[PDB]
């Protein structure tokens, strides 16, 4: 049984610079896709290596475009690769699940605009011009995630609230509103936080580029990027990065009408995953413990767990790559959504450690959805590079109840690094951190929106649950760039007592803290524990902790 390799299906539309209509048949999935931002469609738009023109790809919900080179450049396009805000009259707040890799652009008035907000990467590309991230106007924005590209002129952040760029290089940088964070980035403008609130690290301390799908002459592979420690810079300006390549006939294709069971019995036969773009069901876990696996999905491919089961469970393995899924939960509550590693995982994977990368976890919004929590990172030495884990604020099916998520992220692992971390509206904590020696790069949360009531939310003795908790029992932790936002506008009378809360302890530091209320729609009492100002006023400024402790 299980067979590897074959056609993409459907929803991968694929282009060569010949093709026919390519603008024509770019347009027809926007004009579909531009508002559908709780619809079952999804497609990925894929580029043979060469040059086009005239091209000018809006991007809307749930497409994925790239090209099909080994480098971004050998897939140029003499047009753009564009996001704006038009559906929404220039509000980019909605902007999500949608995704740009391995292209270069060369954008028709110098500029290309990619106006959105979370679940939007942008990798591997070489933009020749400028790279505006703001919609025509200067609308509310809130991006954003950049990794291992090249921008020839400014990114140019305008109105964005708050950005991660890692492992790549930029002529220059425009502006900082919130928290403008930057490891590994050439160019990057150095450290000043407070004002302006920019968080410079020199170096990313591990990262992995995400593997993607790319043409030889004519076979269907997968690059797998090799680990890059204290990485800076992009990992293809000096040609071939280090990687292996694995062809697609290792490589299950997974399509509507398969089950957990076959998903499971290929991984198991000694098959990769290639999600193509679709909304699969599962009743029970797709389990990953085959080291090395890569689940790669294509046009924001989407697992919906039925019967309240876990949608993923990777093993105690070295080497598991999950990019590229969206986690939908189902009506009944799951446990868990994802779990990395075991409970009670011991073993270390410092050489060769499993990496998450554009996950993306959706409770409620196209009807209910629930889970106690959503991602629980047991696995020493996992990264989680680009993730956004949130309970809907807004749709069908939202609300206090009908889609409650208790808790967002547990990371219980030991040496685990997040690079761009965005986690939002949970009931309780959006993120706990319970193992030793972890490391947040950036990170984005705003709480729930719904608590009717200051009881709603008591935890404990304190107001509010922390948006960012590190157990007290911790030793060792540090973070940079990280901001906690209120918008409590059923009931803006609660306040919150911190956006963070952790260890006064040698070992346990922060650098460049805020938390922000959104209009006044309630208030926080303190940044970090008792520590920093509240906010105050309905003018939305920043309550700032520089270090900690
Ligand atoms: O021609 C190059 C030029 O293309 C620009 O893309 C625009 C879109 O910004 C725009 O999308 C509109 C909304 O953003 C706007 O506010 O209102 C309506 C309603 O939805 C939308 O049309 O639409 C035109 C054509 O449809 C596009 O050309 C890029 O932003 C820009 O960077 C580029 O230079
Ligand atoms: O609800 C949709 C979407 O909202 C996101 O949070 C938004 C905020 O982005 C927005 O913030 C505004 C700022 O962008 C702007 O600069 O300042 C004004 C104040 O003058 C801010 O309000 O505020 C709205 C609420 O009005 C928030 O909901 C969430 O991150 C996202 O999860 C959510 O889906």
């Amino acid at each position: 049984e299980v067979v590897g390799g074959g056609d993409l299906g459907p929803n991968v539309l694929v282009f060569d610079p010949s093709t026919p209509d390519i603008q024509g048949k770019v347009d027809e999935v926007f004009r579909k896709q531009e508002s559908n931002q709780f619809g079952t469609d999804r497609y990925a738009l894929m580029f043979k290596p060469g040059t086009y023109n005239d091209i000018n790809a809006q991007i809307g919900f749930y497409t994925s475009i790239a090209g099909l080179g080994l480098n971004p450049d050998d897939t140029t396009f003499n047009g753009d690769v564009t996001v704006d805000a038009g559906w929404f009259d220039g509000n980019a707040t909605q902007n999500f699940w949608r995704s740009a890799e391995n292209l270069a652009l060369n954008p028709v008035n110098g500029t290309n605009r990619w106006a959105v907000s979370q679940a939007a990467p942008f990798r591997r590309m070489h933009v020749k011009g400028g790279l505006n991230l703001a919609p025509d106007g200067y609308g509310w924005a809130s991006g954003g995630y950049i990794a291992d590209s090249k921008i020839d002129g400014e990114v140019g952040p305008y109105s964005q609230q708050q950005w991660y760029t890692r492992d790549s290089s930029v002529g220059g940088w425009g502006n900082g509103v919130w928290n403008m964070t930057f490891s590994g980035v050439e160019g990057a403008p150095a450290q000043s936080f407070p004002e302006p609130p920019y968080t410079t690290l020199e170096t990313t301390p591990v990262s992995r580029e995400k593997p993607f799908l790319y043409l030889d002459g004519d076979d269907y592979k997968v690059f797998v990027p090799a680990k890059r420690t204290n990485a800076r810079g992009t990992s293809w300006g000096n040609g071939t990065p280090e990687g292996e390549s694995l062809p697609l006939d290792q490589f299950y294709v997974v399509k509507p009408g398969a089950t957990a069971e076959t998903i499971n019995a290929a991984v198991d036969q000694g098959l990769h995953l290639l999600f193509t773009p679709g909304v699969y069901h599962v009743d029970q876990p797709i389990e990953i413990d085959r080291a090395n696996t890569v689940a790669l999905g294509l046009g924001l491919a989407t697992i919906i767990p039925d019967n309240g089961v876990t949608a993923l469970k990777v093993g105690d393995v070295d080497g598991v790559k999950v990019a590229g899924l969206l986690v939908d939960a189902g009506p009944v509550n799951s446990e868990t959504l994802v779990e990395v590693g075991s409970d009670g995982a011991s073993g270390d994977h410092a050489a060769n450690p499993t990496s998450l990368q554009d996950v993306f976890v959706r409770i409620g919004g196209a009807g209910p959805g629930k889970a106690t929590t959503s991602i629980v990172v047991n696995s020493n030495d996992t990264i989680i590079d680009h993730t956004w884990v949130w309970r809907a604020d807004h749709g069908e099916g939202v609300g206090w109840e009908t889609n409650r998520a208790d808790y967002g992220v547990h990371v219980k692992g030991d040496n685990v690094l997040a690079t761009g971390l965005f986690v939002e509206h949970f009931n309780k904590y959006d993120v706990q951190w319970s193992g030793e020696n972890g490391k947040t790069i950036f990170y984005q949360n705003a709480k729930a929106y719904d608590a009717p009531d200051q009881a709603a939310i008591q935890n404990g003795d304190i107001k509010g649950y922390a948006a960012y908790k590190v157990d007290d029992s911790v030793t060792t932790h540090e973070g940079w760039g990280m901001g906690s936002y209120c918008y409590f506008n059923v009931n803006p009378d609660i306040r919150q007592q911190h956006g963070f809360q952790a260890p006064v302890k040698p070992g346990v530091k922060f650098h460049d803290l805020l938390v922000v209320s959104l209009g006044g729609k309630g208030q926080y009492e303190h940044v970090i524990n008792d520590i920093g100002d509240p906010t105050s006023g309905d003018t939305t400024i920043p309550s700032q902790v520089v270090s900690f402790p």
